[PDB]
């Protein structure tokens, strides 16, 4: 397991648009294209992100291609969030991953809003962190994968995607 295959997991892979669990128009590995309601803003925001005239269909090369931006980008935005930097150094690469995994789906400000959670992430008070992380609009809405990367900030395993 590494993120890729915990991401992987999580978001599925989709050649043609579809809409993420939030409702917004999505391709690929969990890429988002735009949380507006037309899809033709989601077609030229795909076009956009490929280089060409896509009409709602890419190749899973191009699906990896941009998989691989969104978990770079990711990594790079969490060591520039004050916010987020200072957790993600005092974790384990098993850690990291449930952060990196969290910040995919949310976003850096969603999950710079845990602010009480990440403390006691920082502290390492594993079982308070993962009662405190279920405490949230995220766990209800999406339960299962929640509880995957609770799992894995928990124990810093990955014995909630081994056996998927
Ligand atoms: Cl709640
Ligand atoms: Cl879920
Ligand atoms: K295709
Ligand atoms: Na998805």
């Amino acid at each position: 397991m590494n993120i890729f295959e915990m991401l992987r997991i999580d978001e599925g892979l989709r050649l043609k648009i579809y809409k993420d669990t939030e409702g917004y128009y999505t391709i690929g590995i969990g890429h988002l294209l735009t949380k507006s309601p037309s899809l033709n803003a989601a077609k030229s925001e795909l076009d956009k992100a490929i280089g060409r005239n896509c009409n709602g269909v890419i190749t899973k090369d191009e699906a990896e291609k941009l998989f691989n931006q969104d978990v770079d980008a990711a990594v790079r935005g969490i060591l520039r969030n004050a916010k987020l930097k200072p957790v993600y150094d005092s974790l384990d690469a098993v850690r990291h991953c449930a952060l990196i995994n969290m910040v995919f789906q949310m976003g850096e400000t969603g999950v710079a809003g845990f602010t009480n959670s990440l403390r006691m992430l920082q502290q390492k008070r594993w079982d308070e962190a993962a009662v405190n992380l279920a405490k949230s609009r995220w766990y209800n809405q999406t339960p299962n994968r929640a509880k995957r990367v609770i799992t894995t900030f928990r124990t810093g395993t990955w014995d909630a995607y081994k056996n998927l």
